[PDB]
């Protein structure tokens, strides 16, 4: 397909930069472009120049907040609060060697869900902080470890425009089969200050993301998650994520097995009747990760409405994160895309249009 912009943000021969993570920040009109780097959490700026209609990417970053002292940083997932403008990063920190505790304990959880704000469009971020015991509490023990993202939060249109951050956990059901893991999400009704961990979705469920959709009358939490099967898992919530109605099979989403991937769904305002349509990035071999392309659902979350994919890209393709990046050129929805290229090799920035990506809605 045609598109306005494909640049490689990132790049290391020694596969030093993964897991990308996308925000679109539509006062400012930028994006903040996240990564892991073999670890800490790097990130990369870019105004989205009108005359142009280019993204200008600055100078990569450390974001040196993001961290706990002797641990590793990992899967970046931030957030842009409507309500208060203010940027959330939620991330992963892992001490940066075996503890006293797991020497005795193999599986002991040790794993911190932390989170770091900024109130300046994301040029400086607060000191980081530790929500581990707020959001998880008595159930911390009972995992191996856990992880939210990778990629984009989510915020809803409710009242309260609560927030939504999708994740899993390793859960040690068996002591001695392996954990499993199984998706589920963390939600907060006052930006932040407490959290509430919902209930988990279908086992062996791992990396998901939720949008929100209106379907039927209201407004439901849609989640999708990686699976080990050859199709997506997906899941919906009428109580904003707190409980999911049984999962189901989205035969028209492959999974490439054994390991599945990653990939990226966002909603946004239909170019037309439902409010919203639903776009979702993932690899579209049957067994490997190739081939990234992008789907579209235009009457959500409907596991039947997903069409065929279009491919973004041939090759090698990994991890990927979308964002909406209001009207483009075009005049009809832009989009940004950063996933992973070239054998872990990089991670590429692509911009594009509906009307590119799908030429027969117009
Ligand atoms: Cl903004």
């Amino acid at each position: 397909l045609p598109v306005l912009q494909k640049e490689s943000v990132f790049q290391s021969g020694a596969h030093a930069y993964r897991i990308p993570a996308l925000l679109y920040l539509p006062g400012q009109q930028s994006l903040l472009a996240f990564a892991e780097q073999r670890e800490l959490i790097v990130l990369r700026r870019g105004d989205y120049d009108a005359p142009t209609h280019q993204v200008q990417w600055q100078a990569q970053e450390v974001v040196a907040q993001a961290r706990l002292d002797g641990h590793r940083s990992m899967n970046p997932c931030p957030l842009y609060d409507a309500q208060t403008g203010t940027l959330f990063l939620f991330f992963i920190a892992i001490p940066g060697q075996v503890t006293q505790e797991q020497q005795l304990q193999t599986r002991a959880n040790v794993t911190r869900l932390c989170q770091v704000t900024s109130t300046d469009h994301g040029r400086t971020w607060s000191s980081p902080r530790d929500l581990t015991d707020a959001a998880i509490g008595p159930a911390y023990r009972e995992w191996s470890t856990f992880a939210v993202g990778p990629g984009h939060c989510l915020q809803l249109n409710d009242r309260a425009r609560s927030l939504v951050v999708p994740a899993y956990a390793y859960r040690k059901l068996h002591p001695i089969q392996r954990p499993i893991p199984s998706a589920f999400c963390f939600l907060s009704h006052d930006h932040g200050r407490t959290w509430a961990r919902g209930h988990f979705v279908a086992q062996d469920t791992l990396e998901c993301q939720v949008a929100e959709v209106e379907t039927g009358e209201q407004r439901v939490v849609t989640l999708n998650a990686r699976s080990h099967l050859r199709a997506r898992v997906q899941a919906q919530s009428t109580n904003d994520g707190l409980d999911f109605q049984e999962s189901q099979l989205v035969k028209k989403l492959v999974e490439p097995p054994p390991q599945g991937c990653q990939g990226s769904v966002i909603s946004f305002p239909s170019p037309r009747s439902p409010a919203q349509w639903l776009l979702y990035t993932h690899p579209t071999h049957s067994w490997q990760r190739a081939d990234l392309g992008a789907y579209l659902n235009p009457r959500p979350p409907a596991p039947e409405a997903w069409s065929e994919p279009v491919l973004l890209a041939k090759g090698s393709c990994a991890y990927s994160d979308l964002q909406s990046m209001g009207t483009g050129p075009d005049g009809s929805p832009l989009f940004g895309c950063l996933y992973e290229a070239n054998d872990y090799e990089e991670i590429v920035f692509l911009m594009f249009t509906l009307k590119q990506a799908f030429p027969a809605e117009y």
